[PDB]
């Protein structure tokens, strides 16, 4: 028995980067949330490529197409695969048909990907990242990495111009040590770098916390690709 | 900004480690399950008393002089102290009354020692492990370990304790002193996911942690 061993991540390719925008039933669609929004798209898409991923964006404004694109990841061999991320976005406060409508997506997006469904992925690390929205987020499975922007409490910062805290902050460590850490460490700086941000804002003194939970059986590093 | 941060483990003590066995309202204690959980029970106090901890055991069978070990960890001044452990553990299969107490009670503990309410731990790691029982909120610093899931499957207890107890304190008393703890964590969840049992019983157990920590977490030996 072996306290190193790792996930094997010498496979063809490094998997999927499902990028998820929730945005049907929202329409404040002020400018730093529509800004905010592809801002966090981009910065992800970016980061991820850079790990190896192939990144697939898509949303759920068209209710025809989504099913297709879901159906389609649900097809998707991924025999030739180390991994399969999907980073689940939506708007920091909606109202409850977009709160609702959230929950329900992610609960049929994680159930997707559950050994039970997915005999190519079994024994491999399944990571969804969930920017949580307020107005039902437990999912799980062997190798299920579930990441939350803020804990059920929460406070969670609105959405800038620049994008969000919690997405900005993960992926600025994403592209400084995401070749290098194992995966749960770099999570757990992104803990800290989150929750000690701050907001002339108008509540001061409170905090973000987000919470990473980890079903995770092997330590996971995304060490550049090929040789 | 330092990658390799990890929490200040150099105060007087090490911390309490509460152990906590939910009691009342089962039925039908059978052997299995009654030397079991002495045998977690005790199996817990000796990794923890180990790593520094001073171990604190009690039930709710009784207690109104339960709120009584309970208001008096809730005033306990954790200024000299690393961190905070309570393991809270339960029998296996219970009926609905006593899985419903489970929650109000673990709700009520970790209630107890939010930053808002702790002021000496804040900033501190605070650790609690859950043997979950069948018939989730947590602050800054929070570390919260589950032997399963969220309704799932768990093996039964035996004579020998839990699955989830007995790995756990199998990597404890192995690489507890050296270890960051999640990462010993997660050689807890291989472990206890591949073990296997039989009667209607074909499937894994799969332990899971949820972490708020914002550092790494060592038990080094004190240094007396």
């Amino acid at each position: 028995f072996d306290p190193a061993e790792k996930y094997k991540m010498d496979h063809r390719r490094r998997g999927i980067a499902l990028i998820f925008n929730h945005e049907r039933f929202f329409w404040h669609l002020t400018l730093p949330e529509r800004r905010g929004t592809c801002a966090d798209r981009d910065n992800l898409t970016r980061r991820f490529s850079d790990l190896g991923f192939e990144v697939k964006c898509f949303n759920d404004l068209k209710a025809e197409e989504l099913l297709l694109k879901i159906h389609e990841v649900s097809t998707v061999s991924h025999a030739d695969a180390d991994c399969f991320v999907c980073v689940f976005l939506s708007h920091g406060e909606g109202n409850h048909i977009y709160a609702y409508d959230a929950k329900i997506e992610i609960q049929t997006l994680t159930g997707l990907f559950k050994g039970d469904k997915c005999h190519s992925l079994v024994g491999k690390p399944k990571i969804f990242i969930i920017q949580a929205c307020r107005g039902y987020t437990l999912p799980a499975g062997a190798d299920f990495l579930m990441c939350y922007s803020v804990a059920e409490g929460y406070y969670s910062h609105r959405e800038t111009v620049n994008g969000s805290w919690y997405i900005q902050d993960l992926c600025e460590m994403l592209g400084k040590y995401g070749s290098s850490l194992e995966f749960t460490e770099l999570l757990t700086l992104v803990n800290r770098k989150v929750s000690q941000r701050r907001v002339d804002p108008s509540a001061i003194g409170k905090k973000q916390v987000p919470c990473f939970a980890s079903m995770l059986t092997k330590k996971l590093h995304f060490f550049p690709k090929s040789n």
